[PDB]
């Protein structure tokens, strides 16, 4: 038997997140229960927002995937995340990504690919993301001395590593600092390696 | 300056998930809130989960990854992601991952990798889990048939997709119904096909 929703209560209401009870129907067609959370900033039709892949390229050099690091409250602490955004009102995932791209890391660059809506954590929230892959040309004179523009509650460190060698790049952040990794960095870091050898 | 956390105060606590109102002090020595979210099972000092990335090998055949297919009332949708669960008490990462990649796929693998407590949605929770690199000998007799030994309101679909063409089968999965795939599991197929750039 097919699962559904059978209905959706609220529980508690933020300004920007909220915790619902969600009843739905197992495959035997009994009734349970779910502790759901969302954002209450998402559009209908849209995803929450986007990570962006920031893939630096230069003449002289080898690829640099551009990352960020940046204090997290619900973490308690700093991680280091690929740039990312919440899709503003009307706005497309590819313009959110390169918006908040240079905004956040003060880089211009070029789409490359886009994903379709991919889930953030199914097992708790209904947050979704476009993942989009983006070019830089870190010779352009455009790109030589970039520089973020954060907003007022917003202070953000940028961070580029060598796409050969990210994953034993992020293991020593983590050792070395006070710092958590995103979790789709290190998967993304993971395949990298396991392509490789 | 340094950024740390002032003060937490409980907005709503549930029997899984609670909701907070985080209050931290900025770079500039201003002190903003948030509104954040933790899993009520997290026990201090561990992970919340793990999330095992099983890599099925056979002699003269492509690698899979074996991936799972379950309904998940947040997202109100089927997802597909890499196997994963919470740790239990006083459990390994290591053997939480072995125990859950057993539990929902059936299979029994070696493991590989182990990577540092990574965040989940950083922005959102606190949530963070060990991603398992293990490794199933598809040759040993054990692994021939494997059946899923899930829980009482548990129900996982096992779907293992070539690695070398994985980006290619995640879009057709999604094109033959409404599913949605892990960030997780993408970023790492994305990057399977970035590699070597
Ligand atoms: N929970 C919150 N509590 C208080 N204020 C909030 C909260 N969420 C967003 N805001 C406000 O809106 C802004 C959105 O920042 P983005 O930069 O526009 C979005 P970003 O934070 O970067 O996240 C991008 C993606 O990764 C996150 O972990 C989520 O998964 C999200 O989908 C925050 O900087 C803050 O000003
Ligand atoms: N929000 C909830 N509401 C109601 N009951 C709950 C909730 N969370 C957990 N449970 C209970 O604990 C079990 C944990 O299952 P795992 O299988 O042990 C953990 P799994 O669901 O698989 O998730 C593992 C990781 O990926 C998911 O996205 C999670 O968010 C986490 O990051 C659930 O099957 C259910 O019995
Ligand atoms: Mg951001
Ligand atoms: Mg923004
Ligand atoms: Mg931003
Ligand atoms: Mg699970
Ligand atoms: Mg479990
Ligand atoms: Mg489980």
């Amino acid at each position: 038997g097919k699962q559904y929703i059978i209905s959706e209560e609220l529980i508690s209401e933020g300004k920007w997140v909220k915790l619902e009870k969600t009843t739905y129907m197992d495959p035997t067609g009994k009734t349970r229960t779910w502790e759901s959370v969302k954002r209450t900033t998402r559009k209908e039709q849209t995803a929450d927002g986007v990570a962006v892949i920031p893939v630096l390229q230069r003449t002289l050099h080898y690829e640099c995937i551009v990352l960020v690091k940046q204090f997290r409250p619900p973490m308690g602490g700093y991680c280091i995340e690929f740039p990312a955004g919440l899709i503003d009102d009307g706005e497309t995932p590819e313009a959110a990504a390169l918006r908040e791209l240079e905004e956040e890391t003060g880089y211009k660059g070029d789409i490359a690919e886009c994903s379709p809506a991919v889930c953030m954590d199914p097992g708790l929230s209904n947050c979704t993301i476009h993942i989009v892959t983006v070019t830089i040309n870190g010779d352009d004179a455009e790109n030589a001395r970039p520089k973020p523009k954060p907003g007022d509650g917003e202070f953000v460190e940028v961070i580029s590593l060598p796409k050969n060698d990210l994953l034993q790049r992020l293991d020593a952040l983590v050792a070395e600092e006070h710092l958590t990794v995103d979790a789709r960095v290190y998967s993304y870091a993971l395949a990298l390696k396991h392509a490789n050898a």
